């Protein structure tokens, strides 16, 4: 008889934190998941809503019982006042507490995106280079903003205020340091200097006035959090839908793997890099292989084939939107097309 893989068995671990346990949950756990949500309303489908919720919260917990991630709910009525002490402000949100840190989840509430972020949460803020498989790995990051210091050591104060602000966006943004004078030769580092690299970007944008306090970090990262050419990541994905240009988004749909997909997507980077100074520019790359649930709604609300590349105009008020003709008989549109098909489109 062969040994089953895992599954689910059942047990309740989610906690149901309330004012009279709350402070010892807190003692417990070193890393603490808290869905603060309203109570559901009395109609049948509110009450499956939050039972689909709970479960997929109980799931996680079974997966992340051994690394000793708890996970608990926070009535914003019977619990109010739990909610006003630990700071829950944003209802139906979920909040990841790593000691002393407060973590926002931003992302899709599934088993698979919940369990992947709170293992990025578990890892140190900061990220050491020392071989070349690190510096390697580095370089090879693209689809996300990111940085690069070069400082003394690790009791460096300014390697100090580099991992403090690396804490504050933690672990949505990789921030990366090396105390070798070989490696920062490498990536073109001074001494305490830090390097920002915009996502899809080849040229980074180094902070100004080395060395730099923890707030000058901050104050820079939060000012360049949007770059020209963005992906839709189930972790992040509705923090940033919600940043649109003006009530649009520019959309495009690419299936990496894919060979035309890739090619677009090229193209893609293209587009971005020549525009990387227009400030008000947002792009948003989807991969539909990263979202196998929404192919269906996308297909059907946009009228386009999703097996192909798409390009268009969302309105983010009503999804009223408008795509480019593409027919696969023939060469993609070049990145000059799509710039003067998008200067059409956006100057009605
Ligand atoms: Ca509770
Ligand atoms: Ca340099
Ligand atoms: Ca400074
Ligand atoms: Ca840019």
């Amino acid at each position: 008889e062969g040994l089953d893989f895992p599954e689910y068995d059942g047990v309740d671990r989610v906690i149901n934190v309330n004012a009279k346990n709350y402070k010892n949950v807190f003692k417990k756990y070193e890393v603490l998941a808290l869905l603060y949500h309203e109570p559901p309303e009395d109609d049948k489908a509110s009450q499956r809503q939050f039972e689909m919720e709970e479960l997929i919260l109980e799931l996680a917990a079974q997966v992340l019982e051994d690394k000793g991630v708890g996970f608990g709910l926070v009535d914003s009525e019977k619990d109010a006042a739990v909610a006003k002490k630990l700071g829950l402000t944003e209802v139906d949100s979920m909040y990841v507490f790593k000691g002393d840190e407060v973590i926002e989840y931003d992302g899709e509430f599934s088993a698979d995106t919940i369990v992947e972020f709170l293992l990025d949460v578990l890892e140190d803020p900061v990220e050491l280079i020392e071989g070349e498989r690190e510096l390697q790995a580095f370089e090879n990051i693209e689809d996300e903003i990111k940085l690069i210091g070069y400082f003394k050591s690790k009791d460096s104060e300014h390697y100090k205020a580099f991992e403090d602000a690396a804490e504050e966006f933690h672990p949505y943004i990789p921030f990366f340091a090396t105390f070798d004078s070989k490696v920062a030769k490498k990536l073109t580092l001074k001494l305490n200097e830090i390097d920002f690299y915009e996502a899809f970007m080849e040229e980074p944008v180094t902070i100004p006035d080395k060395p730099n306090s923890e707030e000058e970090i901050v104050n820079f990262v939060e000012e360049h959090r949007r770059s020209t050419l963005r992906k839709l990541k189930p972790e992040s994905m509705y923090e940033t839908w919600e940043d649109d240009m003006d009530g649009i988004h520019i959309v495009a749909f690419a299936e990496e793997a894919d060979p035309d997909g890739f090619e677009f997507l090229e193209t893609l980077k293209a587009v971005a890099q020549d525009n990387t100074e227009n400030p008000d520019l947002s792009i948003i790359w989807i991969d539909p292989d990263d979202f196998p649930l929404l192919v269906p709604y996308w297909e059907k609300t946009f009228d386009i084939d999703l097996s192909a590349p798409q390009i268009g105009v969302v309105n983010v008020t009503d999804a009223d939107s408008v795509w480019m003709e593409m027919d696969d008989e023939e060469d993609l549109p070049s990145a000059e097309e799509l710039e003067d098909w998008l200067e059409d489109v956006l100057e009605g």
